[PDB]
């Protein structure tokens, strides 16, 4: 009601710097206070997620007032490492 997960992604883009994807995802059945989304940007490079979210709240701090509990996943590919991604990238039909 207070928040739209469709409008989320909009807000997000919004409300930080034109990142490489931004992705909304309600984890609760249709609307609801918990909202799970992930973005990835160099904003994780030299820093850890958990600093990410300090700035993700004051870049979106009105979103958590409207947002009792939501979560922002972030990632750019550090988290895989080099190791081996294979690629793997998206898949057939």
């Amino acid at each position: 009601m207070p928040v739209t997960e469709q409008g989320l992604r909009e807000r997000i883009e919004s409300a930080i710097p034109q990142v490489y994807h931004i992705i909304v995802t309600d984890l609760s059945y249709g609307c609801g206070q918990s909202f799970d989304i992930v973005v990835v940007s160099d904003f994780f490079q030299g820093k850890s997620k958990l600093m990410r979210s300090r700035a993700v709240n004051k870049a979106v701090k009105e979103e958590l007032q409207e947002i009792h509990a939501f979560s922002c996943k972030c990632y750019t590919e550090e988290e895989w490492s080099k190791i081996v991604v294979l690629e793997h990238h998206h898949h057939h039909h």
